């Protein structure tokens, strides 16, 4: 079981205000630190945050959250994780609704706060008077949108650690399910309402919503009014200096679900999905780092049967374990597996 600690700095608040947090299970003899982003969507204006806090409230509340028990990447039994069992283990709610990017306090012109990038910011500087101080590698993790949070913000992390004088702590990312593609939807509807909006609409519309912040070099690329090329993962990693290893399902379901695409085959459709993981898969290409089977699928690395998907004979805590050591190719040790099959299921040891 982690433990839950609200921030000490209660300026630092979820959606309506109450104060943001943290889960931790310390392991003191152990320098390496493991924070995970929490995903689930996220809302753009006022009439969408006021249905989300109707039903989806802990992700915009912490008021009904004492503990939480450590699942995949953060179990710290060995039979369930071979890769970091013995890590100190960090769970980060998500409930700014801002995919980790915002920078805005409630206050007499704004409803609600989205506070994501501060959020982060917040809970690395609490952590090192509880240990974090002493380690060496700080892997910032999450899956949805808690992936695209860490393609957001790991740089954010790293220039955080080193003007606070610990040059020295290696940062590093792992995005889970956050890669996604601004790509030819399948069937397509006009921006009027939450369930009408494309992902680059919706993410333009949030990021003034929200006051959302993105890295400093890709938004130097693409100036004022283009932030949002910075939440889509193959134009924001190439700007990005600390090692990132990227984990997506070639057949993403929340992708099809932006795409208009619903699963429940003929020509038009088949060409369309094979077309997106042709498409996904060209994208990692030059990704060293990445781990990309052919399922149709959503999230991976907190799950307890994470270890059974392989790519070419490869589990996924082998391949991270391979980073690790190729951060001190392999014989035998592979960190880039892409699958090249070109339908769902095509590998057999897809999620049932
Ligand atoms: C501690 C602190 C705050 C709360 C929420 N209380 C209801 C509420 C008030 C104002 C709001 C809001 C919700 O959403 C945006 O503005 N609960 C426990
Ligand atoms: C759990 C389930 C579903 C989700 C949705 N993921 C959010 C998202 C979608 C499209 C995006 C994006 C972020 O940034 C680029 O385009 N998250 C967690
Ligand atoms: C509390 O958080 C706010 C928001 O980032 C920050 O401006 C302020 O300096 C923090 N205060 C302390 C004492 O850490």
């Amino acid at each position: 079981d982690l433990r839950l600690h609200l921030l000490l700095n209660t300026s630092v608040t979820c959606n309506d205000g109450s104060p943001a947090g943290y889960y931790l299970k310390e392991s003191r003899g152990s320098r390496r630190w493991l924070l995970f982003l929490e995903g689930g969507w996220y809302c753009f204006n006022r009439e969408n945050c006021d249905s989300r806090y109707d039903t989806m409230r802990r992700l915009m509340s912490s008021r009904d959250w004492r503990t939480r028990t450590g699942t995949g990447i953060l179990s710290s039994q060995p039979e369930e994780n071979p890769y970091w069992w013995n890590a100190n283990m960090v769970f980060i709610p998500y409930c700014s609704s801002d995919v980790w990017s915002g920078a805005s306090s409630k206050s007499e012109k704004n409803e609600y706060a989205f506070m994501g990038a501060l959020i982060i910011q917040e809970v690395v500087r609490e952590l090192l008077g509880r240990g974090l101080s002493g380690a060496k590698v700080l892997l910032l993790a999450g899956s949805s949108a808690g992936g695209t949070g860490v393609l957001l913000n790991v740089d954010r992390v790293a220039e955080q650690l080193e003007k606070l004088g610990y040059p020295a702590i290696q940062v590093r990312g792992l995005a889970d399910s956050g890669w996604f593609l601004d790509n030819k939807q399948y069937r397509h509807t006009d921006c009027v309402d939450t369930i009408t909006c494309a992902p680059t609409e919706a993410i333009r519309r949030g990021i003034r919503y929200w006051n959302g912040v993105v890295p400093e070099r890709c938004r130097r690329q693409f100036q004022e009014g283009e932030e949002w090329n910075c939440f889509f993962g193959y134009k924001v990693y190439p700007t990005l200096r600390s090692p990132v290893f990227v984990v997506q399902w070639l057949f993403d379901e929340a992708q099809l679900t932006v795409d208009n695409v619903h699963l429940t085959v003929q020509e038009g459709l088949r060409l369309y999905i094979q077309n997106l993981g042709r498409e996904l898969r060209h994208t990692l290409k030059d990704v060293p780092a990445s781990f990309a089977p052919a399922c149709l699928s959503h999230e991976i690395i907190i799950r307890s049967h994470w270890t059974d998907v392989q790519v070419k004979g490869t589990s996924l805590p082998r391949a991270l374990h391979c980073w690790d050591r190729s951060l001190h190719p392999l014989k035998g040790c592979p960190v880039h597996l892409v699958d090249s099959c070109p339908w769902p299921h095509c590998n057999p040891s897809c999620p049932t």
